[PDB]
Formats: C-alpha cells, sequence, structure tokens
C-alpha cells in the first residue's frame, strides 16, 4: 500500500521505492519474491481519456508479441480481477537503473561503448523492423541501460505498422515524436511510415552518443530543418527530384545554397569506421539511407556482426490496430483481455 498514492501490487512485490514520474502515473522498484530479484513497476491510469487507452493498448499489445534481448520485455501484469473494478493497471518489467540521455548528460562514451551500445539498439531495431513496425519516436531517453550496459529499447507508444504506399503527405504536416530526432522527410513530405524515419533516427544518437550533445537541436519544425542543411548541406537536384509536392520542393529551392561540414570536422576524436556509418544514416534521401541489415553488416559493428544471432520476428503485425476508431469502453475493454494472460489461472 502507498507511496505517496496507492501502489498497491499483491502478494507477489515487497518493499517499494520511488523511483519517478511517468505519463500515466508513478514508477517504483519492488523486490519480486518469485525471481529473488528486485524489478520496476509501472502504475498505469489511463481509463479517462481515449488517447491514453490507445497508447496503452498499442504498447502492451506490442511489447507482449516482441521477445527479444534488446527490447524491453513485460514480465506481469497486475490489475483487478474484473473490469468494473480496473481502475489502474500495474506493468512490471526488469530493472534497468539508467537510459542512454542519463548516461550522456554526465558521462563520456569511450569507442567501445559507443560501438557496443550502437549494436545492441540496432539489433533491436532490425527485431522491430522484421516484424513490419515501426518505432517512431527513438531517442536517448527510449533506451535504458542496467549496471552492466545491457541495453533495451522501450517506449512504444507512438510505434505503427510500416506502410510505405501510405506515407506521403503535404508540406509542414503535425508531427508528434520527438523534434531533434525527426528525419527531414517528416517535415517535407513524410507521414513517418516507413523503416527509414527509424535509422535517422538512430543516427541523430550516434553523433550525440559521438560528442555529448544532440547534433540537429532544432528549436521548431522549420529550425529542424535548417539545422540538418547546415551540417548535410544543401539536397542535390537528384535528391529534390524525389520530392513531387510542389510546397516542399519550392521551400527548399528558396533557401540559400550551403555547402557539407565533414564529419570529421564535427567529430575530431571519432573512429573514422563510425563516421562513415554515420555518414550513411544520415543521408538526407530516405531512399538512399542505409537499412538496419547494412548497417549491422558495417565495418565499424565487425566485432559484434553474427547474423545468427540476431533473430527476427516469427509473428509479424499484418495490421494496422485500426485504434483510431473505439471508444475508450471498447479500448478499457480489449486492455482488460490483452491483460488476461497474468491472471493466476487461467
Ligand atoms: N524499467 C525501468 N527500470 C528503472 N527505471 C525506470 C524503468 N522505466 C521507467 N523508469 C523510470 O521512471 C521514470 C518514468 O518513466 P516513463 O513512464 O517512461 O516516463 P517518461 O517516458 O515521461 O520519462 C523514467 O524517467 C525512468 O527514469
Amino acid at each position: 500500500m502507498v507511496r505517496g498514492q496507492v501502489f498497491d501490487v499483491g502478494p507477489r512485490y515487497t518493499n517499494l521505492s520511488y523511483i519517478g514520474e511517468g505519463a500515466y502515473g508513478m514508477v517504483c522498484s519492488a523486490y519480486d519474491n518469485l525471481n529473488k530479484v528486485r524489478v520496476a513497476i509501472k502504475k498505469i491510469s489511463p481509463f479517462e481519456h481515449q488517447t491514453y487507452c490507445q497508447r496503452t493498448l498499442r504498447e502492451i499489445k506490442i511489447l507482449l508479441r516482441f521477445r527479444h534481448e534488446n527490447i524491453i520485455g513485460i514480465n506481469d501484469i497486475i490489475r483487478a480481477p474484473t473490469i468494473e473494478q480496473m481502475k489502474d493497471v500495474y506493468i512490471v518489467q526488469d530493472l534497468m537503473e539508467t537510459d542512454l540521455y542519463k548516461l550522456l548528460k554526465t558521462q563520456h562514451l569511450s569507442n567501445d561503448h559507443i560501438c557496443y551500445f550502437l549494436y545492441q539498439i540496432l539489433r533491436g531495431l532490425k527485431y522491430i523492423h522484421s516484424a513490419n513496425v515501426l518505432h517512431r519516436d527513438l531517442k536517448p531517453s527510449n533506451l535504458l541501460l542496467n549496471t552492466t550496459c545491457d541495453l533495451k529499447i522501450c517506449d512504444f507508444g507512438l510505434a505503427r505498422v510500416a506502410d510505405p504506399d501510405h506515407d506521403h503527405t503535404g508540406f509542414l504536416t503535425e508531427y508528434v515524436a520527438t523534434r531533434w530526432y525527426r528525419a527531414p522527410e517528416i517535415m517535407l513530405n513524410s507521414k513517418g511510415y516507413t523503416k527509414s524515419i527509424d535509422i535517422w533516427s538512430v543516427g541523430c544518437i550516434l553523433a550525440e552518443m559521438l560528442s555529448n550533445r544532440p547534433i540537429f537541436p532544432g528549436k521548431h519544425y522549420l529550425d529542424q530543418l535548417n539545422h540538418i542543411l547546415g551540417i548535410l548541406g544543401s539536397p542535390s537536384q537528384e535528391d529534390l527530384n524525389c520530392i513531387i509536392n510542389l510546397k516542399a520542393r519550392n521551400y527548399l529551392l528558396s533557401l540559400p545554397h550551403k555547402n557539407k561540414v565533414p564529419w570529421n570536422r564535427l567529430f575530431p576524436n571519432a573512429d573514422s569506421k563510425a563516421l562513415d556509418l554515420l555518414d550513411k544514416m544520415l543521408t538526407f534521401n530516405p531512399h538512399k539511407r542505409i537499412e538496419v541489415e547494412q548497417a549491422l553488416a558495417h565495418p565499424y559493428l565487425e566485432q559484434y556482426y553474427d547474423p545468427s544471432d540476431e533473430p527476427i520476428a516469427e509473428a509479424p503485425f499484418k495490421f494496422d490496430m485500426e485504434l483510431d476508431d473505439l471508444p475508450k469502453e471498447k479500448l478499457k475493454e480489449l486492455i482488460f483481455e490483452e491483460t488476461a494472460r497474468f491472471q493466476p489461472g487461467y
């Protein structure tokens, strides 16, 4: 009982400590006396709002279907026995003492750690993309790490089934993912329904790991683009030709010419294979951008690369879930159903 508020985790979990505050409730560590290991437990109270319900359901569905060393698992779910009584859900996960965002705030990464973390990020992303899922909010704070540097991808709140045929949109379309890790096509002509938008975000994370600072810290949506172009240089005519939308193409054509700033001038201490890989992930044209499996096969990752130990999903989401269409009541109801596998005998 209680830790500020009610935090009622049944017989199995003992001695709580407040960790922090999530989007839907509080988070504590607790002791799991079936595994005799300390765990993380997130209290989620989403059922008032159709949008909270939608993101909860989506995340629960994905994380239960995923099974991978580099993606956070759900170990258990605690909730009331009936829909009427269910006001909260508790999600139990492996305890991950830190995240890449906290770590980069104060710690220098060795080349060996940059390389290791990048490998793990790509190995988990390979699994995700093989399930036809796009993460769509990759950033240092969504990469959890435990005291031995196991890295796990988390927060699938914004994730979607890939839909490369319906990716096109107009100029300056409303986007929800964290600004600094957004690929340039999101501002221009993309809904972010192609895998290449995740590779762009991993590129930004690499750049950040190389220098301890965000590489593209735009303050707003066209500033994000002026940041990208000030480094990559003006897009070539060939790359412009791929942007059919007139307003987006005319915007780029109105900007002053900018030359590329070479990577090794920005990152003079970086391994030169890291920079070669970085260049390939931060390429303006999303069809020329490197894919996950090619990145895993790049010379920079040669000490880790082993395709037989880089699993793909057995069970792809054909979907999408069709989650926009549903009232709060059907969603709470689907969450109940989705969490039933954790109830003592069923
Ligand atoms: N598996 C975990 N292990 C340890 N601490 C965690 C875990 N998940 C979340 N936390 C901590 O609790 C806080 C709230 O997390 P979260 O619900 O993801 O909210 P937000 O994404 O807004 O930070 C996080 O900032 C994190 O530091």
